[PDB]
RNA sequence: GGGCUGCAUGUGGCAGCUCGGGCUGCAUGUGGCAGCUC
């Protein structure tokens, strides 16, 4: 209704060494593991974030070295502290802009 | 495959001494007396042509008086001879170049 | 895609018009049609 409902240890980053994969298959690697809320993630890019809907499928999601990093190349972290409130203030402005298109 | 099919008595002239009005408006006026197929009309010209299904399409259009001739002051013919010939070929021209 | 309208909406858009573009397949002096992307 407002929007997503803070929780802290649910915002993976991910950087890789390639340019990064399609939406579906950065969510589709690790809704292997754990439901994926969102994948926010410039197309091309080689960093993103995934946000889970709670922290231990965060970490399990962090965990899966052989599964993840070392078949796509990824670097993985929870995001915590400042680096966590800002990455959430950006969901707050991106809510806000999608909500007041025009048309 | 072809076009139109000639038939000789369907082609009505049209005069006028103020320019003429849009081809919707010209298409509106003939077609409530006769079938109207075709209005041949450039913006703004003070002469045009219209092409209808029957010789006798045509003539109940000459022969509105009341509806026509003194309701817009035209002047009204049936193409026939070597006019209308000219006509049809200006039919063959123009739907040739439309297909290129 | 532009305009509008409703809806959904950080979740990835939907629909109805309406207007005009790109690819296509038919029609066609008969003033385009149907699709697929905008």
């Amino acid at each position: 209704a407002t929007g997503p409902q803070f929780v802290s240890g649910v915002i993976v980053k991910i950087i890789s060494t390639e340019p990064l994969p399609g939406r579906k298959q950065v969510r589709d690697t690790m809704a292997a593991i754990s439901e994926v809320l969102y994948v926010d993630l410039l197309e091309g890019d080689t960093e993103c974030h995934a946000r889970f809907k709670t922290p231990l499928d965060a970490l399990a999601v962090i965990n899966a070295y052989t599964e993840i990093n070392k078949k796509h190349c990824w670097k993985m972290e929870i995001l915590s502290g400042d680096h966590e409130q800002r990455y959430w203030q950006k969901i707050l402005v991106d809510r806000q802009a999608k909500l007041n298109q025009p048309r």
